[PDB]
């Protein structure tokens, strides 16, 4: 009986929509929302995908039950993306790929098999980290656990608090990792630190398990990938959980996959079918739709052309709306220096403000924001800079 | 480390077909299928969803988030088909729905809410069952338990053996029932028993959670759903997974729908609101495309009537297939009686066969069956029926 079952608490992020919505002010600025936005303040679909959606429409002939790990060439696809096209852990065939429900699909598959199959019982996450990656391993029986990330002082990575922090995570441990455009700080690792992190995970043990929602939304594919390279040079294991929502525009089309490697091919197999197994509890197998519209892009070389530009657009976007704020907070006038924000990766960041500050930008001025300060630089459009600048200016 | 992880076992249906793929007989048949087929042998797309496909490709605008609980309209129109058009509990504002990863994921989602927010503890599930069953709700940490169902002998339910295991349940246990078309016997309550297990549930306090994934296979669409709706009119509680996989021939898609009954719209708000964060804590929101498929072509007059037609085509060619079978087998002369498959419902049911005559049904004739004797009639075509009944005839 669900008579006294108590209610979930209200997720501040669903509430900002609804506050936002409901604003009857007409000069209002949403800059908590998680998406992408182009200049015109729209989430419109790819065109490469559109013409995708039309090749399926055209050739698809039995909407029959894929495999419990997907699409053959989505699964190849990704494992070429991720570790390049030719990475000894594809050609010695080190790792299995399985196309799931979204990058958040991935993340619990993961979980699940790993807290059922192994002894692994914490999972580090660090701090701060994308909010929902804590409610999926818990859900899975895993402890969650919180590694110094953020430098609220410099707003940069405390890469010494960083390291000195997980002293505290023992061999067996996950290590949870943000491949490219942390979410929500927008501070990444530099090669050099990755590099000192793939070598201090292989001798402490730790089991790294790598979150990579945003490829291609920092510097560029291939770019963004080395982090991830950099552990999978040196170690034998390593999980990653992959999301195809924003970088394609896929959001609803749940697109994702879970990358395992493991020493060798006969290891992988076998771990591989208790992953499987995993699945088949959960959701039985995958949705064709948004995974078909990934492979036949990536699998053709136009289609594929067009899609590189219409990511390059969208990275490029976003690098010109971080030196727009940064500028045009200058030309408003007032003793600061966002200029941190020019050297933070993606669509998110902490603009440093209080909640304070957050809150009377909203009622004041109807520019909502998350009470972290976390700002999404994609809701800014070139129109609405000196508006949102000067809301800011005030508020100091 | 996965150096020691033990191999998940070969699922027995993933089997049979890589055995029979790569049989060399050329007059092989596959009876051991688990989709349905029409008399060429093919699961084509449907009509009318491809005529909502042309349409959301001709509309989509964005491929943004959806809400945790899916499109709107595609739960009000499931809530219809299920408890009918002016039910009490749609009135009254008593069920709410979330559109899930297939009937599968809305298994896992009941059984992850359930297991975290009430003090279940055990299914009961019946004999034989769905083998993934017992899967999703094991791997929630629920304990499965097993009523008694089918009359090995007579080919029928034992209602008595039936009531009789019930009663080892106690008030609190969650009750699995087959809406219709029971997976794997064809074996339905009628419609009095419906009501006398309406009434029992009622007195020992069960938790009904009904499988509903075969509306408009047996009967129709409105007389499938009676059996649900008998204790829907009598209990405050219950819960009905759904799955459009069969019905609009969607597999893939992964569309279906999970719904929660409460005594009032109150409390069915509150429980809703543990069951979105199930889902977030899982997948995070749902699979657009088949879902809109569903919702376009219900919420249209001429795309529904069109479906509703290709349904009825798919329900009477099973209905056709079924006494084929029984008849060319008379035909074929021998002491049997298969008349029994006249009287059940859906795609499958068990043939009488043992395993030592599945085997060599297999090895002599190249007819596949599961070794249970389980034979999907939509995989018997005018054409085999003929040399399906004379391999049959020969190993009784
Ligand atoms: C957006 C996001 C995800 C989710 O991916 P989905 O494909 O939407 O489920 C996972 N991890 C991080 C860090 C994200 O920002
Ligand atoms: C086919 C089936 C399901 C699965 O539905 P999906 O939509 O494919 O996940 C659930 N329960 C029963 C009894 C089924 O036969």
């Amino acid at each position: 009986m669900f008579e006294n079952i108590t209610a979930a608490p209200a997720d501040p992020i669903l509430g900002l929509a609804d506050l936002f919505r409901a604003d009857e002010r007409p000069g209002k600025i949403n800059l908590g929302i998680g998406f992408y936005k182009d200049e015109t303040g729209k989430t419109p679909v790819l065109t490469s995908v559109k013409k995708a959606e039309q090749y399926l429409l055209e050739n698809e002939t039995t909407k029959n039950y894929l495999g419990i790990d997907g699409i053959p060439e989505f699964g190849r696809c990704t494992q070429e993306l991720l570790f390049g096209k030719g990475s000894a852990l594809i050609n010695d065939k080190r790792a299995r790929t399985a196309q799931t429900p979204g990058g958040t699909g991935a993340l619990r598959v993961a979980a699940d098999f790993l807290a059922k199959n192994t002894s692994v019982k914490r999972v580090w996450v660090s701090n701060p980290s994308w909010p929902n990656h804590k409610s999926v391993f818990n859900s899975a029986g895993l402890e969650v656990r919180e590694y110094a990330y953020y430098d609220a002082e410099n707003h940069t990575l405390d890469f010494d608090a960083l390291i000195n922090s997980l002293n505290e995570a023992q061999a067996g441990d996950v290590v949870l990792f943000h491949g490219c455009c942390h979410n929500p700080t927008g501070i990444d690792p530099t090669l050099e630190q990755w590099q000192t992190l793939a070598q201090l995970s292989v001798e402490k043990g730790w089991l790294p398990l790598f979150d990579f929602a945003y490829q291609g939304f920092a510097r560029g594919l291939e770019e963004d990938a080395e982090g991830l390279r950099a552990f999978a040079a040196m170690h034998k294991e390593l999980i990653v959980a992959s999301s195809y929502s924003k970088n394609f525009g896929l959001y609803n089309e749940r697109v994702g996959a879970c990358t395992l490697v493991a020493a060798d091919s006969e290891t992988v197999d076998r771990a591989f079918s208790q992953m499987k197994a995993a699945i088949r509890a959960n959701y039985s197998n995958p949705p064709a739709h948004g995974a078909s519209v990934v492979a036949t892009i990536l699998s053709n070389d136009a289609l594929r052309a067009i899609w590189e530009q219409e990511l390059t657009d969208m990275r490029q976007r976003i690098q010109r709306m971080r030196q727009l704020f940064v500028n045009t907070l200058q030309e408003k006038g007032a003793n600061r220096d966002f200029s941190f924000i020019i050297k933070q990766n993606g669509m998110f960041s902490f603009s440093g403000l209080t909640k304070e500050q957050v809150l009377r930008l909203r009622e004041e001025f109807g520019v909502y924001a998350v009470a972290s300060g976390r700002v999404n630089v994609a809701g800014m459009t070139p129109d609405n800079m000196a508006p949102l600048c000067e809301a800011i200016v005030a508020v100091l």
